[PDB]
């Protein structure tokens, strides 16, 4: 997977033809605004049409190529391959796609909730292999992205994130198989996997609410998530701490990948 | 906290060890080692008159009991009776052993959603459903849980996908839930193991058209599953390789959890 090496620059998006999903709040929601302030093509989703609306208003009014919603839940599978077909001729095409959602979480010890262990896996992972399966062919055709919104619980592990550390355990190493599998059949298919600490985001907030945990700016978030995906990077990583930014990364884990792919075939 | 001591065999002799996934491979290995120890053990897996064979073997072995109880992981309500049925038959559990796999597919993926669902289940949510039904005997005799996975619930591999999401899906619950027994005081041990290439008839008929490194002896493998687990060690790391070993720990994670966890 080859990056480009170049700077970024917030024209790079415009034109161009993007899904979000968990877009009606939080990192998504500011991921829609960003891309709207750069002229592009979006289409958003969530479960509730009215959050969405306001969305998709204010796209507009920020200046987006073009703006719509579809709702529904990613627990319905059918839902989810058929939103990328109905958002697909929406735009006429697909360059990017946002994977963004997950089920309701709260912080909580982990004693018999299987179900919201299955619900996890359910929303927080199989529902962003469907849709990657949905959008592969338009995505071919772009030779566009997939980006997956990942999480430090993503990487390492923390108590009281059990079902959702694995969903986001399970998106590594899904995603990070694949673009190894993309980069021998000549998929021109980038995958980002972005890394992120905790976000000032209104859910997020609540659910910590009740010791100091300093939380990073949202919309800063969310372009750095935009520009990892423009740039075609394997990984982004976004925390307020540089301790935790750099700690994040798995540099004995790049160099055995390095080592056994240079030498089987 | 792992056991300040050398391990020494007859830790086992007496325990009541539970083994899934035991009709062949590394499982079945690790019901034979057990067996030689004392333990008392009970198998499982689809495989009814292999189970039966093992079984018999077991009990020719040194083994206090052996039972087996055939029947699918793909089934939830399955692998809850499972412990609850082997839990009688002990009177019991010191250790639950959770190694089995559905069949993985080595080859690119394409659209098959299906089967990663399921190696989703099989894979990851039948041991949490296990994990689950087996704690309330578990902290009783303050026992051990011990998870198999591999290299590629690690690091990432192509032809492997839905496999790799599974193994590395047991690394995040398992290790957040280590992380919560600790804070709430459960003195229930979890160990994960990491397999480089082991010599089971399934990886070899896997691995049999390319050439890689020597694969390792499925018994010495199995036996370094349970020293481990007996140990209540974090993490066991086996392949033929000790610089297999040495390339796959990550530094940087442990120092991060220890910051987190000082706050
Ligand atoms: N904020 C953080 O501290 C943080 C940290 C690490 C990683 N992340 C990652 O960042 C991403 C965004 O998180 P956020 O904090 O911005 O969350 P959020 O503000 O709570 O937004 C979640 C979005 O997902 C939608 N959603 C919830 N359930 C859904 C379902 N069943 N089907 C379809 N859509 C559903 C919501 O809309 P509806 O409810 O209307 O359906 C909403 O638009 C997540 O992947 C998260 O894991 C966030
Ligand atoms: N061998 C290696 O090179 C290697 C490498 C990395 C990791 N590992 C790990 O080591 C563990 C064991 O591997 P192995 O090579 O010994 O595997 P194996 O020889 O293929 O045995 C897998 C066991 O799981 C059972 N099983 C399959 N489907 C099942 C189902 N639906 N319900 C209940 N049981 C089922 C099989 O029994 P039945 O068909 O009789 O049901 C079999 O006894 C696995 O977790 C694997 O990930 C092995
Ligand atoms: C053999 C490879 C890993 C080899 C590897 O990653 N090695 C490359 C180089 C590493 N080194 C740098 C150490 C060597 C170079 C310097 S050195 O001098 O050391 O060679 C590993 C990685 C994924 C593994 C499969 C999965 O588990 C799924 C499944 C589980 C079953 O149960 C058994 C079958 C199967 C198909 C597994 C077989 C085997 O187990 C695989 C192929
Ligand atoms: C550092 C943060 C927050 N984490 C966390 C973990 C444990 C506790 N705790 O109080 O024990 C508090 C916070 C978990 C790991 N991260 S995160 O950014 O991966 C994250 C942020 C938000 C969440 C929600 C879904 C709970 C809001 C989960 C993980």
């Amino acid at each position: 997977q080859q990056p480009l090496n170049e700077e970024f620059r917030p024209e790079m998006l415009q034109g161009k033809k993007v899904i979000v999903t968990g877009a009606s709040k939080g990192i998504g929601r500011e991921m829609a605004y960003h891309l709207a302030k750069m002229g592009a093509h979006v289409v958003v989703t969530a479960r509730s049409k009215e959050t969405l609306q306001k969305v998709v208003s204010h796209c507009l009014e920020l200046g987006a190529a073009s703006a719509h919603y579809i709702a529904g839940t990613m627990e319905d599978m059918t839902f989810a391959e058929q939103f990328v077909a109905q958002a697909g001729k929406l735009m006429g095409g697909l360059d990017m796609l946002i994977l963004n959602h997950i089920t309701n979480t709260s912080l909580n010890l982990f004693h018999d909730d299987i179900h919201h262990v299955r619900k996890s896996m359910e929303v927080n992972f199989l529902s962003y292999v469907v849709l990657t399966v949905a959008a592969l062919p338009m995505l071919k055709q772009s030779n566009g992205s997939i980006v997956v919104v990942s999480s430090l619980a993503g990487k390492v592990a923390y108590p009281m994130v059990a079902a959702y550390s694995a969903s986001k355990f399970a998106l590594d190493g899904f995603f990070s198989s694949i673009r190894k599998e993309y980069s021998v059949s000549r998929v021109n298919v980038s995958i980002t996997l972005c890394v992120l600490g905790l976000i000032d985001t209104e859910t997020a907030m609540k659910a910590v609410s009740g010791v100091h945990m300093q939380a990073a700016p949202k919309e800063e978030c969310a372009l750095e998530i935009i520009k990892g995906g423009a740039l075609r990077q394997e990984e982004v990583y976004y925390d307020s701490s540089l301790w935790t930014t750099l700690l994040i990364r798995n540099p004995s884990r790049k160099i055995l990948e390095f080592l056994y792919s240079t030498s089987y075939n």
